[PDB]
């Protein structure tokens, strides 16, 4: 595979970390190169980081920010990137201002959000309303906090809602792009479920579907298209659904060779989806070219699990995917491929 890449990238660079990273977001400043920054975690004492990235129109630890346990996930915040929301391997989710902690790390996060009795991985900002945090736990149950109602000098936050709907193991949760109030989950229990906040039975979502034939890992929504979202599975298929007949599944996407962990769409492509997961494959999809010509492209940089992915949102076609072996990989499909 190293020897083919000139054939298949207009680029990749590869870095092993000194810690695997459970999680990759880009955050969305940019700064002959242009400096990029990854929200980056470590596994096994454990630090929230920073890292910059130099790349074309290098990489370094930026901040360190002592953690407890391991960084499951972190999100930033859309309406002030310099919030990250973190997933920890305890009940506890906790909330960083990365300005008000050291530059090197001597764990005090600024918010401890309480609700869960169990870890998990699933989170998601609303982009819509500022503050509001969801949370997916293997107790079964959706946190919702508003951290934005919390006193200035408040460090513990109550969940606003907890959402029981499932019946087994929340996997991922993820706010709709354009509805304040709506959101889907993914379980255990193979179901897709869409929820509204303005619902007053947080037992019954507002839809609910038989997704999979297995357990739902990821659900990511389509940023260019109100109606659209997309599912993966320990099905080792992504499904892709319709909000306007979430019944009958539009398509099923053939497929990696285990479980899937993680899907996320373009930021700059309404056709064009990624996944990821066991297998050790981060597939990219082409929905117009249904009709396997979907699959555009298949990334087999990684030689052990990729734990998560994130499309750069200033260079189009660029991602960043993080592997259990401590490998962190940018790279960017050749444009001989997509156009």
């Amino acid at each position: 595979w190293k020897k083919n890449t000139p054939f298949l990238y207009d680029l990749v660079m590869t870095h092993a970390l000194e810690w695997p990273s459970l999680t990759a977001q880009w955050l969305p400043d940019v700064t002959d190169f242009s400096i990029h920054r990854l929200v980056l975690g470590t596994h096994t004492q454990n630090h929230l980081v920073i890292a910059s990235v130099q790349l074309p129109n290098k990489i370094e630890i930026e901040i360190k920010i002592n953690h407890e346990g391991e960084v499951n996930r972190a999100r930033y915040m859309p309406q002030n990137p310099c919030i990250i929301a973190t997933k920890t391997p305890s009940s506890d989710v906790l909330v960083f201002d990365y300005t008000k902690h050291p530059s090197k790390p001597d764990c005090n996060p600024d918010l401890r959000l309480r609700g869960h009795q169990k870890e998990g991985y699933g989170l998601s900002w609303n982009p819509n309303l500022s503050g509001h945090l969801l949370s997916a736990s293997d107790d079964h149950t959706i946190c919702l906090w508003d951290i934005s109602a919390v006193p200035k000098e408040g460090k513990v936050v109550d969940a606003k809602t907890i959402f029981t709907g499932h019946t087994a193991v929340v996997e991922d949760v993820s706010w709709h792009l354009l509805h304040e109030s709506l959101f889907g989950s993914v379980a255990d229990d193979q179901k897709l479920m869409i929820w509204d906040t303005r619902s007053n039975n947080t037992s019954k979502p507002s839809h609910s579907v038989d997704a999979h034939t297995a357990e739902v890992n990821c659900l990511s929504f389509n940023p260019y298209s109100e109606f659209i979202l997309a599912t993966g599975s320990a099905d080792k298929t992504v499904a892709l659904w319709d909000l306007r007949n979430l019944k009958l599944k539009l398509h099923s996407f053939e497929s990696h060779k285990d479980e899937i962990f993680q899907v996320q769409w373009s930021p700059h492509n309404e056709t064009i989806l990624a996944s990821s997961g066991t297998d050790r494959r981060l597939n990219v999809w082409d929905l117009s070219k249904i009709g396997p010509p979907e699959l555009l492209f298949i990334h087999g940089g990684h030689t052990a699990k990729i734990s998560d992915f994130s499309w750069n949102p200033n260079e189009p076609w660029v991602i960043c995917s993080v592997s259990e072996d401590n490998i962190m990989q940018v790279w960017q499909m050749a444009e001989n491929i997509y156009n």
